């Protein structure tokens, strides 16, 4: 249960685009989850602030929370879809897929 | 209650580092806390992935978590301190001061 990438497939049908969209029908979003605690590394899986915040949190747990597990690397996906007129449109959406997670 | 920056002063004395850290004595570190839900404000430049994750969380609160509230802008601080060898060292530390929080 440490801060890590969890798999998550998201279907455009559930997002309301089942009409326009030709392909893909969904994509692997994934998501970051898990607790942020030592060991931490300001050059890989954390920031300085996260480290300092963790320390401060350990010696004051009620008032200051742990940092939270969030993406460090996101990828784009491309979708092909229909228009009013039968226009086939290819469109790239950035920061759509989680590839890596870290404590922030 | 929403995702936002909170004041937090960090004194190197509370941390136990007063012995060797020459300057500064401490610094406004701040941190991020609070719910990531809609309305997902402009100022908090949420990624695409975050918009999706919030949606999916709404449909599956038990399965997928809310995005995590985390720094969008950090500042560096410089610290002057003694080595264990008594060398006087100056070192700019990045990602030290939380200046803005987003949803990630």
């Amino acid at each position: 249960t440490a801060c890590r990438k969890h798999e998550l497939y998201v279907s455009f049908q559930d997002l309301g685009w089942q009409d326009w969209i030709i392909a893909p029908k969904g994509y692997a979003a994934n998501y970051c989850d898990g607790e942020c605690s030592f060991p931490l590394n300001a050059h890989m899986n954390a920031t300085n602030h996260a480290i300092v915040q963790t320390l401060v949190h350990l010696m004051n747990p009620e008032y200051v929370p742990k940092p939270c597990c969030a993406p460090t690397k996101l990828n784009a996906i491309s979708v092909l879809y229909f228009d009013d007129n039968s226009n086939v449109i290819l469109k790239k959406y950035r920061n759509m897929v989680v590839r890596a997670c870290g404590c922030h």
